[PDB]
Parts: structure tokens; C-alpha cells; sequence
């Protein structure tokens, strides 16, 4: 549960003091100083005579553009969080202004604490220049590597998502987020100012939006600049915003002008915030316009405004560096050394090389500074969940009538559980969903808090389960939804969010940039302590989008994830839920889980339930199992062939075709796969299973029947080195499909009962068995001619049941 | 070019006539019956006596929810087209609305046209209902088998990026792009609504956004239902629309008058969009307030009010089917009964079962027909490129100085060809970049046009290169790029665009939509004529985001593309462009293409050139190539490892691997793979090599070092049954990497020349060399070393080239 940090929402009733702004004009030239030396120097800092282009880096590797903007603004907010004592976590949209925020956890004394080899003196100045973007260093962005950020700004867009994420449930947590306005053309950002109407001002905190309007993405002019200020008003008041606008930079105005008017109309948007807050103590059922900020200032702000005859200043040229070189040439190096002396270094830094007292009077102490707060770290927040009971949510009835007993779906059993986590861990745990968390069975948690919304309200008789406050949130964005909970995890809370597995897609390339994060963190970041993992129930699966047809139909995610499973990193789980029990077994270890995407792939279509809850942790802490029940041979010698399923349909599709192998006398071994990992490479994968224990199941000379959820490309790269691969004939989904039959899904792809049932054959002895082998294929056409006569399946399909079963 | 169709921009100046209005009517009442008959009736459409249980489907697949507004609002573009003549294309953003889209084909003659069997009668009724989302029969959705359809809806959010792609160019062009107001939730909806300041109302068509705000999606209402009226303007008009605001169906009022007000209104919208028209051929540098249309009445709009005491019309309720079963009680079969009655289908169908000529007697005919259009079959428009000499763009560098020339940026070739065909082919092909066109060197292109740029100008100082009008366009939105091209194409037209290697995970899932379209059209659209290709430079790629870092890095985009190649449908292209002669050459293959998408993953750093043309050309039509040039060995049986590499940076360790390797003495094959596809399985892919073509290449029996651009797993899954695949040491991207150099980033992931001589040397003999291994391995350190100290990468590396340069 979110800590109450400072004083919150506390007006100033005196002006800002000359005294502080003095300070915050040092920071902002010092910060800039710093941002300059991380992009340009390799030695000398403070420009010792002799200083010379020996001194600046071979290859220019940073960005300016963003970084003064960035200087100034957060400048000025460490003098706010200073003077209000305001529990603040910053969002910096353009994380490509890395710069600011080593600039920042330098001067904050965060950095120094966290890697005391760069100390507050000239040496360290000198290395804390020379590590940035250069050789066993430190990244260009806001990586996790900095203190004070839970948001790279790598790939754009996730600012706003993220920032309202952080809030959530976090009512004393300030968060100004500022926005690339590059950034806010791309769709996730543009739906993330909508988050406005699923936050609650009493129950959750405050995001400020900050466009930072510089006129400028790379080599464009950003379109929210140059559309008419009227538009860009409107814009931002029809999304439930008051917006202020401040403009500075694009004439002669000195900085401590500057720096007044900013203050004082930064001082009255808090004013406005605290009444937001204040009010919200009476009133939190009508929702506020929320200030946001309209920063315009010039691209490349302080540079030299023109070099070699091209506009720098106010120009996407600043975007990287407006000075390409400072070694070419001497006139080059000349800008160099007049722009880092602008900023007047010699009042800045005392002899020693240590930054001045009346530099930094004005800042934050202890765990208000940005690098400091424990929400930029959420890890140390994060507490385990009190978790239910596994025991009571079991289906007791595989043990009473035996493995393959019902027509249960497996994703109601999820429901319960989760619905007593968040019962059990208010203000802790949250669902999120893509207006989906009904449509794959989750709504059981509706018994215990509802779904937050902060628009209308209308009518009792459509506004079920709906209340200002709730656990639950819901927007048609899987981009909000990835955004809200993973921001919701760093600030170090849980949660879990479901999707139509087809459109997980959508959001691969925020797994990818949270992996990359959880890859970064877990290799070389041990001061950025574990937060609860990304926990992802797909469902509405590929095998029963029978009903909304082909754009439905991608299992693909697994191959993506599986771009993520190197170097024992051990940050992506990717599960196979065969039954409701195999998915009690997954979801309590990935709830118990830390620094990890979890993908839950379950069914909602009514299914057998194979395994107790027993057989399903048993399975899950190797990764896959021998069916000694359902196998005819009794060990590796004896069996003709090993039927081996990963998904909860191919398991059905297998133990089916296991039933007429049966009857044909045929000696067989079945073999559940419910963790994708533990087939990979045991060189590659310290968890996976070991060579041995793969051959104990697999055989190592019989052939396998492989039939997999997902594409077979998955499996026959992960056990490319395995002992016995040759002999795997995988069966996964086909690019095959359309709205049909559950039976005609499994059929058009090769992975019904009937062709695994064949295959088998045809893998023993073709010749011995061909005419069962054309027995089966006739069948097959003929139940696909039965569902397109009657519009339901074959009943000898449809009324199977493991023969395993009794009464 | 996308041709005139009509009389475009045609104002009535005369009210929509009583005739018309009774007709569209009819029209809603008709499509109203024929979409719950397609989702509930397995025979009896026209409920013959005895009308019972057993003419009602065992399973209902369909959603009613959107379908009487969709059938509504169609309705009366129908009669707006005939009326108007107006050249116009639809974009059902609901696409589970497909009973409307299917209706609406059956209406305007196109279904009978194209599917014979499905007669104007009541054999032919009772086959389209029971073959709507039914085994053997057609989709659920907006599906490519419907006529009129350009945009399937399945996955929703690409409705405005793909109205605003059938536009460009396209000056005839109107594209009602109904939306979603759940659909306008999603990140692409949102940011697709700012098009219109990438868009030029004189050189491009126009958009109608049309927010179908029924107040629900599935489970819930939407965010712009549940708002104030006033943010909802103020939000539109922000983004640069007059919006107007139509309510309807939550009160009593007779449908004649809701008719009369909408058509009243909807020439008042179109009134404004002639007035945009006619000005914009005087002023076009001046960006109006296009009009867009909030469309506000009840989800399910003439279902029944209340079923079972659940409030279903005007509620989340109606979203798949209001009426759950009509078979499982006598009470649900009448409401059923009911409900159908409820249209009058006696004052619609003739005794023959066949729709009355005075229902369908305002509707367009020919080719305005919605159903009918070209630009839905944009591969009807669709003309071969005019395509320039691909000689004139050779590196003839390679040819005097020998293989491995030069520090030439190969996608500077592929932006002066590219350039080029753009001069040569105006008004039908267009780049579109998210912000990077410049960055991957496709900048010669502004020699002969411009990035579009309908937002605002200040000073010729930052301006360069922007214009009202232009063949390049670019926003910060991968959706919009991808989602603007892939219309262009479906329209007729052709194009590329670029993205950063890492950035095109973004438009994933439209990579996965878009292919899924070509797939089902290849396989049983015969009708639906080829496409130009998707064509994406994937660039800035992940050994040289040396200078951006971790996030930067993923060529995982091959990984996606794996996943549709199948059937032989030959959909999907994964080129890898050793160089600027093989660009050249993977290029032109990608442009005269039709029905794919292309991925080309082509180095923007300078680098060596490997190839001319003429080889080029004879490695790409096979998809890989034993270099002759570069192999020590002279035969299969004389060759003691095989160095094989697919990607220009991999192709360049592996050529200073070969020369580490020959100075030992060592008899190696150097193979290159150009094509990914070439290595798939010969049983499953009929235009991969052969087994015998692929163990002639690889050999039979020899260990192969296979140096592979992405993720190896990508290379291992693909040659599962391959001979000798048993033998492949696969070296790929692992997922290591850093803000560093260029070195560093080879090294970090275990490709490095260094590592690649050293893997050579372990797979012939661990023994006879550990001592020249161990020399590699040291070396490694102490050029990361010399990196740290020095900040740039050891002579070695830097300053290497290939023994075969003069
Ligand atoms: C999703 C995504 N697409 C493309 C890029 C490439 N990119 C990085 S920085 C940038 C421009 C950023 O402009 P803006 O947000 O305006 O930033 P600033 O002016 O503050 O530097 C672009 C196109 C990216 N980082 N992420
Ligand atoms: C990208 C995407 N995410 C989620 C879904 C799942 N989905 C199908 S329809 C729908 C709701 C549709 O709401 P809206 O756009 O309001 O359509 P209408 O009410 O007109 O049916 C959802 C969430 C989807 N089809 N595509
Ligand atoms: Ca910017
Ligand atoms: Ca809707």
C-alpha cells in the first residue's frame, strides 16, 4: 500500500522567495553545464587551461535538443517539492534527455550515494562526463540504471499511461508528466490523456501533463506546435483539462524574469491542485478539469542560436547536437568552449570541483529528492500479497470421477481467486482489461469493488458494477492497460490484466521495452529492488474463435516473448494453463512472482478438467509431465510413439486421439507440456529441464506426436540441440481458419483427434495401418460435412469423454 | 492513379425527396431483417407456417448491437451516393457489424454478381442466412470475401489511418470512416483523428469521421458517451473539426422524422465538405475545419426495449445478440418471432421471396454501388510501376576495385532509386516514415517532392523540404504510417516506408491483420484482383543502435513475419540486403510484387560492398549462394566448415572472418542468405530450394557457422528438416547490448569476426587450434578494452578490408 511521503497538497500563502529562484537559475545553468560535458567531454570538466579538443569525445552520442527544457523544468519543480515538502515522482516523456536525469541525480546527491566512484569533486565530474553514452558506461536515456526514473522514454508514448498508473491508489503521490510533443502524435499517448476519467482525486493521486512544446521531433515541426493555440486550448479542455500555457525563450526576457513568472504561475496551478485535492475530501463524485501545462520554450534552449549559418536554437538541429563536431576543427571547438562558458561555470564550482552551497540550497532532502523517493523505486514499497488459500478454489471433482471429467471453464476458477486477492489486499492489487475482464470470465472480483469510472453516470439499469473507486479499470486500449499496470507494479503494487490473445499483439513492443527494463534491472541494477511482475491472462484463444473468425486467430505472442528468454535472465514466464487447476498452480506462482512478464495462456470455452491440483503444481515445477494414467506403454522401451500437447485444446485434441490409438491396441506415452521455458536448451536455460530428464519423457528414439497451441515454428527452434528432436513431428496452429466449429479449427490446422490419431499411425507403421489411417481421413471429411449440413459438430466429436471417466 | 468515378462534390440544392426517404426506410427495415436473419435462421427466412425452433440456428455468431445503426446510417449514404454520384467508399470501424456490410452487398446486387448461388429469391435468402458465420459458409466481419470492404474492423483502431490513406491522392474520393466510440478508446483511434493536418483537401479526397457513439462497447459505456456535450465539441473542434451532433431513438419519435432531420443534416455536412472542395482549388495552404458527424442513438437501436426485465436497446446488453437463444423457451422463440415481425418483411419480400423493387428503387447503380466500387478492389486500379533502369543505381565500384569495396550507406541507393520511381510514377506511389525518413537516408526523394504538411509554417529557416501537397509523409506514429499505406495499397497505389528496426514491433498486430487479408484473398477471393505489396524498410537496425541503446535493439520483427508463411499463399517477404546491389535487387523484386508484404532489412551505416548486381540477382532468385569468389575450398568434399551469413553486418564478420581464416590456410564455403523464405522446408514452401539445391549449398556432411541478423531461434525453427541441419552453429542478436560501439555490440552477442574465426576454428579442430582460439578470445578483450580507453573501436576492426579489394 502506496506511503503517505511529506506534507501533500500544501499551498505556499507567501510568494516564492528571490532566493530560491536565484537557486533555481544556478541548477538550471549547472544542469546544463553537466548535460553539455555528458555529451561532448572525455576529460578536463572545468576547462583547466590548457583545454583543448584532446579533451572532447571522438564519436557525439546524446541529445540536447529535449535536455534545457528539461533543466528548467525540473529545476524548478525541486524547488516546489523543497518549499511544499510534495511526495513528486517525475515521468520524463522524452527519455532521450537521459542528460537531465544523471544531471539531476548528480546535483540531488542521489548519484554519488548510488555510485560512490563519482564523487563530488573535479575527478569525479570527470568520469560522471566520460560514462555517458561511451564504453562500459551508462546509457543515453532515462534507463533504469538512473535514480529517479520508472520510465526510459526509449520507445515513446507510454508517458501518460504511466503516470496515471503511478497514481493509482497512491492519494499523497504528485506526478508531473511531461510529453514529448513528438511524443503525443503517437496513438498511445493521444488515448492516455483520456485516463482523466478512470482516476479518482481523493483515492488516487494528482498527474500534472507537461507538453513540452519545443516545436520539434527529429527533423519535422511537431503538429500540437503549429496548430493554432486556440485548437491546442480546446484540445486539451475537451479531454477534461484546464490548460495553462507559458512561453519563454523566444526573446531577450533575462532568466530570472523567466524564472518569476514561471514560479507564480506554477505556485497557482498548485493552488488550483490543492483544491482539486481538498475538495475531493467532500466531493469525489463530480470530476475536476485537472490543470495541464503547456511549456513552450525553443528547441535546443541556451546554444548557440545559430552555427555554420543554420538556426540551432528553436530548430530540430538541436534534436542530437547542434554542433556535430568539436574536433574538426578549431572555429568548432571555439563554439564549444563559448557555449560551456555561458553558463558561467566559475560561480558554479568551487576550486575543488565540487558544485557551490548556494547552487543547490533550494533542493529536496532525503527521500523527497527525485532520486530518492521510494515510488522511483517502487520495489521497496512492494510487499508480498496475502494470498488465499490454493485449496478452496480446486476442481475436487477429477479426483471423485476421474482426469477428463466436465464442461468447467478453466478462467471462472481464475476469477475466484483473484476476486479474494484484491478482497484480501485493498489498494494493493488491481485488474485491468481492454473491456474484456467479463468476456473472459473474470467478473467474479465484481462481488468485492467495481470498476473505476469518473465520466456519467445514467441509469441503474446499465451502470452495473461501476463506482468512482474501484480495482478494476477498464478502456478499449491494451496500450492503456499494459501502461496503467506496469507503472502500477514500478511504484510497487500488482495486478493482473487479460486480453483476446490475437490482440496481446498489440502491445508487443511495450512486453519488449518492459523485458528490455527487467533485463537491464535484473543483469547489473541490484539497488533497483524486485517489483511484483506483469501478469497477462490470454485467453479467448485461437483454437474457440470459432465465432469472431480469422482477425482473431494469432497465437503469435509466444514467438515474441520467446525474443526475451536469454542470458538466465528469467524475466518472461510463458504458460499453458491444460485445466482450471493447471491455472490455480501458474497464477499463485506468478502472484508470488518478482521481475517477470507472465503470460497465462487459458481457455473460457467449457472443457475437461485432466489433473488435480496436486498433478498440476507437480507438472508446473519441472515444466512438463509423462500422463502415467492415460499412457498404454509402461516405459520408454515399450512405447511406439509419445503424444505430447501444450494448450488446454491440443491436450483435448490428444487425449482423444489417445482413445482410438487405445482401441487399435496401440502401446503410447502422453506427454503435457504447461511451462513453454523448460523445453528450451539446457545450455541456454539454467531452469529449463536437463537433457536427461527431457529424454526420460520424450524417449530419445521413439518418434514424438507433438501438438502445440501455437505456431510449431516455437518448438522446433527451442529443442533444435534436444536429444531424440528429429524424431518431434509438431502439430500448432496454420494461418488456418474462419468462423466454424471448434472441430472444423482443430481440423483445417492438422491438430484434430482424427489426424493425431492418424499421424500416429502413420509414424509407427504406415504400411501395417493404412487402411485405419484412410479409415480416419474419410471420417474427417465427413464430420466437417456434418457441421456444414446440421451447424453443429459430429457427435462422435462432440460427445466424447475421456474413457477415463466414470459415471 | 485512382480514377474519377462520378460527379464528386456535387451539391442537390433541393431537398431529399419523400420518395427517397420511404425507400431508405425500407431499406433499414430490410437490412434490419436480413442481419437478424443472417445471425438466427438456418431456413424459413421469410417464416412460411409452420415457423418454429428448428428454423433457428443451433448457435448464434454474429453482433446485432452496432448492426441497426450500421444499417441506418449505410442506409442513407446509399441514397446519398445515388443522389450525389458521389465516388465513396465506407469504413465500417465496427467491422462485427459484417450483417451490414453483407446486406448492404445483397442489397446493391454485388453479392448475386459475385456468388452466383445466392440468389434474389427465397432459396437464395435461405442460403445467405444460414452461410453468415456458419462451417463452410463466410466470416462474422467486414471480411475481404464482402464486397465493398477495404477494412475488415476485426481488430479495432485503423479506422481513420486507413480513411485517410484511401484519400491521399484520391481527390474524388469521400470516405464515410464510421468509428467505434469504443474503438475511438484504442491509442491508434485517437492519434488518427490529427490526419487532417497531414492531409490537403485539393490533391487528396475527403473524410467524414462518423463517431457511431451508441454509449457501450461490450461490458461497459464508452469514455465519449459519459462526458459533457461541450468537452466532447471542444475536443473535436481542438483537433481541427466542426463537429454536428445527431441524436436519435431514445424517445418516441416516428422514424420518418428521424430520417428527415438526418438527411436534413447530412447535406447540410456535405453542403460544408463542396464549400472545402471549391475553396481548397482557389486556397489549399490554408487548413479548414473538415466536418465530422457524432452519431448518438441506442446500442441495438429497434431491438426489443426489455428482454426478461434486462434493459437490452440502448444498452451494453445488445452487444453480440440481445436475445441469447430463441430455443430454449416457447416465450424466447416469439420474442424472436416478434422482433422479425416488428420490420413488416410482407411490405419488404415478394411471394418469390425476392426484396420489392420499391425497397431498393433509390439505391446507387454500377460501379457507386458501394459494393461495386474499384477503389474496394483497388487491385483493378492497380498498374505496374513505371520502374527506372535498376543498372543506373549499380555500385560499378565492386567490378574495378573488387568484392568488398568502398564505406558506402547502402540505404542511400534504395532512397536515389526510390526517389526515382517517385518522379517517374506521380500521384501513385508514396513514402511514409515516422519521423525518420532523413535518419534512414531516403532523403533524396525531397530532390522531386516533399513531406505533406497541412498544419501551420514560421520560417524557411526549419521549413525545409515541407509543402501542402507531397509524395513523403510523416508523424510520430508507426499506426498512422503503416495504417496510411496499407489503404493507399488496397485503393491501388504503391509505396514503402521505414522505421527503426526495434519501432516496427509497434504495428505488429497490423503486420499480423494485413497478411491475414492476403492470406484469405489468395486462398478463395479470386474475385478481389492483386494488390500492391506492403513494402517496409526495416532500417537503423540493431547492431548499429550503438548510439541509442538496449531500447533500440530488437530485429525480432522476423520472428512476427514467420508466423504467416504457410499454404503456399507466399504472402510475407524477409529480405535481408547484404549490400546496396542486393537492396537494389530485393527492391525491384518488392515493387513489382503484388499481394505481400515485404520487410527488408537493409544496414543505413557505411559499410563494404559485397556483390554487383548480375550476382545479386542470381543469389536473390535462388533466395541463398555458395560465393564462388570467397571460398579457399573449390569443392563440397574439400570444404572443412561452411561460414554462412544473412544481413549486411553479420555478411561483414563473417568476409573478415574468411580472411583470418585463409591466411591460417583453413578450405571453407562462403554462403550468403538473402531471401529468409529460401531456407523454409521444401514440403511446406514450393519456392524454397530444394533439399538437393540446399545440401549442394550447405553441403551434406560439413559443420556450417550460420552469422544470422535476429534471433537464431528464428533460423533453427525454419530448417528443422533440413539436410545437415544437425551441423548448423547459429549465431544471432541474444539480447546483449548497450549505448557502445559498434564493435562492442558484434562482440557483446557473440558475432563478432573475432568470435565468428574462433567458433570456425572449435567446429574443425578445438585440438590443432586452442592456441589461435585463445590468441581470438584475448584479442576480443583488448579491443573493448581499447574502445573504453580511447572511445572509438580498435584498427583492426575499423580500418579492416576484405583481401579480395585491389
Ligand atoms: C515509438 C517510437 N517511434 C519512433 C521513435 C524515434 N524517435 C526517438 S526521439 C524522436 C522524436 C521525439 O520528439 P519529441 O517527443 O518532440 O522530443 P524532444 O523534442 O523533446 O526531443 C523520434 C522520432 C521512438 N523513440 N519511439
Ligand atoms: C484492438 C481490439 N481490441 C479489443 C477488441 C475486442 N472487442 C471486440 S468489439 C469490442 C467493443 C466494440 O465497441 P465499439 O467500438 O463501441 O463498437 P459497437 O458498440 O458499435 O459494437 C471489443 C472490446 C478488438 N476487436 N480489437
Ligand atoms: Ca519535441
Ligand atoms: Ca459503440
Amino acid at each position: 500500500t502506496s506511503p503517505v511521503i511529506g506534507t501533500p497538497w500544501k499551498k505556499l500563502n507567501a510568494p516564492v522567495s528571490e532566493e530560491a529562484l536565484e537557486g533555481v537559475d544556478k541548477y538550471w545553468r549547472v544542469a546544463n553545464y553537466l548535460s553539455i560535458g555528458q555529451i561532448y567531454l572525455r576529460s578536463n570538466p572545468l576547462m583547466k587551461e590548457p583545454f583543448t579538443r584532446e579533451d572532447v569525445k571522438h564519436r557525439l552520442v546524446g541529445h540536447w535538443g529535449t535536455t534545457p527544457g528539461l533543466n528548467f523544468l525540473i529545476g524548478h519543480i525541486n524547488r516546489f517539492i523543497a518549499d511544499h515538502g510534495q511526495n513528486t515522482v517525475i515521468i520524463m516523456g522524452p527519455g532521450h534527455g537521459g542528460p537531465a536525469g544523471t544531471s539531476q541525480s548528480y546535483l540531488d546527491g542521489t548519484y554519488t550515494e548510488t555510485f560512490p566512484k563519482i564523487t563530488k569533486d573535479e575527478a569525479g565530474l570527470q568520469k560522471f562526463f566520460r560514462q555517458f553514452s561511451y564504453p562500459g558506461g551508462i546509457p543515453s536515456h532515462f534507463a533504469p540504471e538512473t535514480p529517479g526514473s520508472i520510465h526510459e522514454g526509449g520507445e515513446l508514448g507510454y508517458a501518460l499511461s504511466h503516470a496515471y498508473g503511478a497514481i493509482m491508489d497512491n492519494p499523497s503521490l504528485f506526478v508531473p508528466a511531461i510529453v514529448g510533443d513528438g511524443e503525443a502524435e503517437t496513438g498511445p499517448l493521444a488515448t492516455g490523456w483520456q485516463s482523466n476519467k478512470l482516476v479518482n482525486p481523493r483515492t488516487d493521486g494528482i498527474v500534472l501533463p507537461i507538453l513540452h512544446l519545443n516545436g520539434y521531433k527529429i527533423a519535422n515541426p511537431t503538429i500540437l506546435s503549429r496548430i493554432s493555440d486556440e485548437e491546442l486550448h480546446e484540445f486539451f479542455h475537451g479531454m477534461g483539462y484546464e490548460p495553462y500555457e507559458f512561453v519563454a525563450g523566444f526573446d531577450d526576457e533575462d532568466h530570472m524574469s523567466i524564472h518569476r513568472r514561471f514560479a507564480e504561475l506554477w505556485e497557482t496551478i498548485w493552488d488550483e491542485i490543492c483544491d482539486i485535492k481538498a475538495t475531493a475530501q467532500t466531493d469525489n463524485v463530480h470530476r475536476p478539469f485537472y490543470p495541464m501545462l503547456i511549456f513552450r520554450t525553443p528547441k535546443g534552449w541556451t546554444c548557440p542560436k545559430y552555427i555554420d549559418g543554420k538556426k540551432t536554437e528553436g530548430s530540430w538541429r538541436s534534436h542530437q547536437v547542434p554542433l556535430a563536431s568539436a574536433r574538426d576543427t578549431e572555429a568548432h571547438f571555439e563554439v564549444l568552449k563559448n557555449w560551456l562558458e555561458s553558463y558561467k561555470p566559475e560561480e558554479l564550482f568551487d576550486a575543488n570541483g565540487a558544485v557551490k552551497d548556494d547552487v543547490l540550497a533550494f533542493m529536496p532532502k532525503g527521500e523527497l529528492r527525485i532520486g530518492a523517493n521510494p515510488n522511483a523505486n517502487g520495489g521497496v514499497i512492494r510487499n508480498d500479497l496475502k494470498l488465499p488459500n490454493l485449496e478452496d478454489y480446486e476442481v475436487k471433482e477429477v479426483a471423485e470421477y476421474g482426469h477428463g471429467w466436465g464442461q468447467l471453464e478453466a478462467t471462472r476458477t481464475l476469477g475466484a481467486y483473484t476476486r479474494d486477492i484484491i478482497k484480501n489486499n485493498p489498494r494493493d492489487f488491481r485488474i485491468f482489461g481492454p473491456d474484456e475482464t467479463a468476456s473472459n470470465r473474470l467478473q467474479a472480483s465484481y462481488e468485492v469493488t467495481n470498476k473505476q469510472w469518473d465520466a456519467g453516470y445514467i441509469s441503474d439499469e446499465v451502470d452495473e458494477h461501476m463506482h468512482v473507486s474501484g480495482q478494476v479499470v477498464e478502456q478499449l486500449s491494451e496500450h492503456q492497460m499494459e501502461g496503467f499496470l506496469e507503472a502500477y507494479l514500478l511504484t510497487g503494487r500488482h495486478g493482473i490484466w487479460s486480453s483476446y490473445e490475437s490482440f496481446v499483439h498489440v502491445i508487443d513492443s511495450m512486453l519488449n521495452q518492459h523485458a528490455k527494463w527487467l533485463e537491464a534491472t535484473v543483469r547489473e541494477i541490484p539497488w533497483r529492488k524486485p517489483i511484483a511482475s506483469m501478469n497477462l491472462l490470454v485467453s479467448s484463444h485461437v483454437w474457440r474463435q470459432d465465432h469472431n473468425g480469422f482477425s482473431h486467430q494469432d497465437p503469435g505472442v509466444t514467438s515474441v516473448l520467446l525474443n526475451k528468454c536469454f542470458h538466465n535472465d528469467h524475466v518472461i514466464g510463458i504458460y499453458f494453463a491444460t485445466d482450471a487447476n493447471m491455472l490455480l498452480a501458474i497464477a499463485e506462482k506468478c502472484y508470488k512472482s518478482t521481475n517477470k512478464i507472465n503470460a497465462i495462456i487459458a481457455g473460457k470455452q467449457p472443457a475437461a478438467t485432466w489433473l488435480t491440483l496436486d498433478e498440476a503444481r507437480a507438472e508446473l515445477e519441472k515444466g512438463a509431465a509423462a500422463w502415467d494414467w492415460a499412457s498404454t506403454a509402461k516405459n520408454n522401451d515399450e512405447a511406439e510413439v509419445v503424444l505430447a500437447a501444450a494448450g488446454d485444446v491440443p491436450t483435448q485434441e490428444i487425449m482423444a486421439a489417445s482413445d482410438k490409438l487405445k482401441e487399435l491396441g496401440v502401446k503410447f506415452k502422453v506427454v503435457n507440456v504447461a511451462d513453454l521455458l523448460s523445453l528450451q536448451s539446457a545450455k541456454e536455460n539454467d531452469e529449463a529441464l536437463t537433457d536427461e530428464e527431457f529424454a526420460d519423457i520424450f524417449t530419445a528414439d521413439k518418434p514424438v506426436l507433438f501438438a502445440y497451441h501455437s505456431y510449431a515454428h516455437d518448438v522446433r527452434g527451442l529443442i533444435y540441440d534436444r536429444p531424440n528432436h528429429d524424431n518431434f513431428n509438431v502439430h500448432g496452429y496454420e494461418e488456418e481458419g474462419s468462423t466454424t466449429t471448434p472441430y472444423d479449427m482443430v481440423r483445417v490446422n492438422r491438430i484434430d483427434r482424427y489426424e493425431l490419431t492418424a499421424e500416429a499411425l502413420r509414424m509407427i507403421d504406415a504400411d501395417k495401418y493404412a487402411d485405419k489411417i484412410d479409415e480416419l481421413e474419410k471420417f474427417r471429411d465427413e464430420a466437417f460435412q456434418f457441421a456444414v449440413d446440421n451447424g453443429y459438430d459430429h457427435p462422435d466429436y462432440t460427445d466424447w469423454v475421456y474413457s477415463g471417466v466414470n459415471t
